């Protein structure tokens, strides 16, 4: 796209094959944030397009993330083209003072609900699923950080309504809702109980910012609170109609 705006490395997440797709986009964001919290920041923005990270090689990191290994050399398919085309309205996100690969973790993250999202609407219930992408973008155009690291942040698309959170990644239940629950639980029990997604919330059926634990705690950022979590979900845990519908067993 022709027009005057920053430019941005792009970076999304696939999590069939596992493995990151490199990116370049260019971007118009605002001055002002129209949101504030004490950990982060959110901007409204919209894409001058998305293109091929060729213009911008990637060379031989020793220190950053992701490894090559870890990257795809194909990048011809994937969501961010189509979803962050030119024109789009998109919300950026801005961490204060945490580490790189943590940053890449909470989309990694977000891509796994995601799958697991499409996962439980194979089972046909009475109320599909949806998790917003998200993205980690690299600001090229912005002088780096105190450290020699460039500045980064996160991105997802636009989330219009009234946000409610239905679980929290702490046992919490706070919406009669049973739609956020079941799912919890599928993720659960279909898992192998080897992780759950909680902290469900969003508007409507649409969510985002989810949290997932894992028995052994390890992985997906500081928000894992590991076998701690995942009790802390079950014991609070009833069943419903929903829970049902999939052949659900009542015992956690
Ligand atoms: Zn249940």
């Amino acid at each position: 796209s022709s027009e005057t705006g920053e430019m941005g490395i792009l970076w999304e997440f696939d999590p069939i094959i596992n493995k990151w797709i490199r990116l370049s986009m260019k971007l118009k964001v605002e001055r002002k944030p129209f949101a504030e919290g004490a950990l982060r920041e959110a901007y409204h923005t919209v894409s001058l397009g998305v293109g091929t990270d060729e213009n911008y090689p990637l060379g031989t990191t020793t220190k950053l993330f992701p490894p090559i290994e870890m990257i795809s050399p194909i990048s011809k398919n994937n969501e961010a083209m189509t979803q962050l085309k030119n024109g789009t309205k998109f919300v950026l996100k801005l961490y204060k003072k945490a580490s790189r690969e943590l940053y890449f973790e909470d989309v990694k993250m977000q891509m796994v609900c995601r799958d697991w999202g499409n996962k439980f609407n194979q089972k046909k219930p009475p109320k599909k699923i949806e998790f917003l992408m998200s993205w980690v973008v690299e600001l090229i155009d912005r002088s780096p950080s105190s450290n020699g690291q460039p500045i980064l942040c996160s991105i997802e698309p636009l989330l219009v309504g009234e946000f409610k959170k239905n679980n929290s990644n702490y046992g919490a239940v706070l919406t009669n809702r049973s739609t956020p629950q079941a799912f919890s639980h599928f993720t659960y029990e279909l898992s192998n109980k080897q992780m759950i997604v909680v902290d469900i919330q969003g508007v409507d059926d649409l969510y985002t910012d989810p949290q997932i634990h894992t028995p052994d705690g390890k992985g997906f950022g500081l928000g894992n609170l590991g076998k701690a979590g995942i009790n802390k979900f079950i014991t609070t845990h009833k069943c419903n109609a929903v829970c049902a519908l999939l052949d659900l067993d009542v015992k956690l």
